[PDB]
């Protein structure tokens, strides 16, 4: 009776691959990284600070699976830098106006020199030219939205100037990669026009107080949703963050029950807090909608963990959200596990849009 | 046939009680407060942030016994505040230029209204005049060294504005009970002691590498404030001074009712968010312990020091267990000291000293072969 048809022109203007890393910018990178390390279960595995010769910034790298979080903070200008786009004047201005937040959204491409030239010839505002690192890595950044940039990394074979680390049954709760990354802007329209203009990402098709549109690369493994405000928590983000900027990171986990039992045990001891949980009638209503996909016990396991379930035409998406990460109510994190389109299709299950109404309906029915 | 003689003129110019709290100025206090809380074993007790109506700064207060560690970072000017000494321009420049560190070292007093008037009269530079909060508490701040301020907290009989924190069954506790002392790094010791002692009346508490130290003390000798200058000809005092961009607080000793229970808990967490300690002394260091502190510790308590990297020193009055963490933030500046003092029971302040005999004991032990 029902059918949902999707288009994919594959209009990528240059060839991209995968999410590479995210770069948090902060004031003291050691504590943000040691916090996030115990909350998310990410192994400290590369660094570039004083003990490595870097007298410009302290950059630490947390890895879990392929997911790579880089934490960067400036030292005193009175004092070698491995990241060629770093600057005290821009980093101090970033953190003053926005607080703890994502500075770069980084994606592996075939060639960063071309990826940047084609971008800038297609409307992209440049933020950092192509710089070859030790004849091994190329790095370039164009403005994405607000003071967030889209960062192109390319190889010929973490980064030059980084040392390795391995010592900590090390930290691993099941997080395996970055699924999608989300910004908020004032006016979605011009933002979609800009971004899709210089990348050729096609709009992804989905099944209160925001309007959402999702860009995807040719393989739809580089997903970028964007939200505009229609009270509206999108509007609250823009005020506290002082402009456009990134809203959440969704982390793909190989077992969302493993990940969640770990991250809820640590909420009150340095880890991360979560949204208050749906009413029990939300989970009583699961069997009627996804009981062909989740066994009763896994349904039990979602109620026991506050885990949201939605599905669209292809598969089913399990998701739960944290509270804000630092001071301001701005950046939160989303933990997701996608089930269904096994080949795994990018975006299997969508992004959770269905849960707004399905959560309202569960509230009303006791 | 030796005796160490201590004088105590008890020259306090006002009446001071104990250490009250330490305030770290941050950029994002949530991750620092949470890092410290898991790392030291201190409970979340109060807040003053957006959730409670404060829209100028976020402050999260961690306690553990009597130790009170307050964490404050500024919001955006575009947005209620419970600490009348705060400033966005002051907190930005404090964090741009010194990194994460101590802003204020706060002491309880009979009257902060009078502690300030006397201090300013004897040289001390005023930083925040006395301000009564909800007609219940009074707060004032005079410049200590660099951008540290000495802060006076007097009661009529955590603070006004703070919402008390929620429960998690048996919250964190590794044994830390109070702030023993709060050490400073100055370029010149002389002008340091003259200025501080000139306005506090605190007296030189006598002691039994590349630095010179003098310990300043109130009439009960329970508020302790050692001060350090560098000796040139390398010096960690001088290395502090460059990364900190001037004078500032160098370390906090955290008294613990069982240093082993604290170092067992803390060392378990070093690589899962916690704190890291300096490399442990050679094993000859501890073979030497029997003959200098065997009359105070057992054979099993000298083993527990080795299995833990703990250092032992003693005075004419008592013995001093101590261990040191690596620098708590990005910059190589402020660190934390975990100590527990044995003896001087009536417990006195400055039982066992401050560890100054451990420079040569460590160096002596290092000559293994
Ligand atoms: C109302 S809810 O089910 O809790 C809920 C459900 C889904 C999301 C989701 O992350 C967002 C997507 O990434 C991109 C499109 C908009 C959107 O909604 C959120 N959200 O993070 O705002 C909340
Ligand atoms: C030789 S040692 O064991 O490393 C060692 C032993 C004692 C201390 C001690 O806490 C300090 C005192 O409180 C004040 C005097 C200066 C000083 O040295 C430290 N320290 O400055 O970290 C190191
Ligand atoms: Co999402
Ligand atoms: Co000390």
């Amino acid at each position: 009776f029902s059918k949902f048809v999707r288009k994919n022109p594959k209009s990528d203007k240059f060839k991209v691959k995968r999410f590479h890393h995210i770069e948090f910018w902060c004031g003291d990178a050691t504590n943000v990284a040691r916090r996030f390390s115990w909350g998310l279960g990410m192994r400290f595995s590369a660094k570039s600070d004083l003990s490595t010769g870097n007298m410009v910034h302290a950059s630490y790298l947390l890895t879990s699976g392929d997911l790579r979080f880089l934490f960067t903070a400036p030292y005193s200008p009175s004092l070698t830098a491995s990241i060629p786009s770093f600057d005290h004047g821009s980093c101090r201005s970033f953190f003053s106006s926005h607080g703890l937040g994502v500075r770069a959204v980084a994606i592996e491409v075939e060639d960063a020199e071309s990826a940047f030239s084609i971008s800038v010839a297609n409307g992209a505002i440049p933020s950092s030219p192509p710089i070859v690192l030790n004849e091994a890595v190329t790095i370039a950044e164009v403005k994405l939205y607000g003071d967030v940039v889209l960062r192109y990394v390319s190889y010929k074979a973490f980064l030059p100037g980084f040392e390795r680390v391995e010592d900590a049954f090390p930290l691993d709760y099941g997080i395996r990669r970055l699924d999608h990354a989300v910004g908020n802007v004032p006016e979605l329209g011009p933002a979609l026009t800009y971004v899709a203009g210089f990348t050729g990402f096609h709009q992804f098709a989905e099944f209160s107080g925001l309007n959402s549109a999702v860009l995807a690369s040719n393989d739809e493994m580089v997903l970028l949703p964007i939200n505009e405000p229609v009270k509206s928590q999108i509007q609250t983000y823009l005020e506290h963050n002082e402009g456009a900027g990134l809203q959440h990171l969704a982390l793909m986990s190989e077992d969302i029950f493993r990940t969640l039992r770990e991250m809820r045990k640590r909420s009150s001891i340095g880890g991360f807090d979560f949204m208050p949980s749906p009413p029990p009638t939300y989970y009583q209503n699961l069997k009627k909608r996804v009981g062909d996909v989740l066994s009763d016990d896994q349904i039990k396991e979602c109620e026991e963990l506050g885990i949201l379930v939605d599905r669209d035409d292809q598969g089913t998406l399990l998701q739960i959200f944290t509270k804000p990460l630092g001071d301001r109510p701005t950046i939160f994190i989303e933990i997701i596990q996608r089930v269904g389109c096994m080949m795994q299709s990018g975006g299997c299950g969508g992004f959770g849009k269905g849960n707004f109404s399905e959560l309202f309906k569960s509230i009303e029915e006791y």
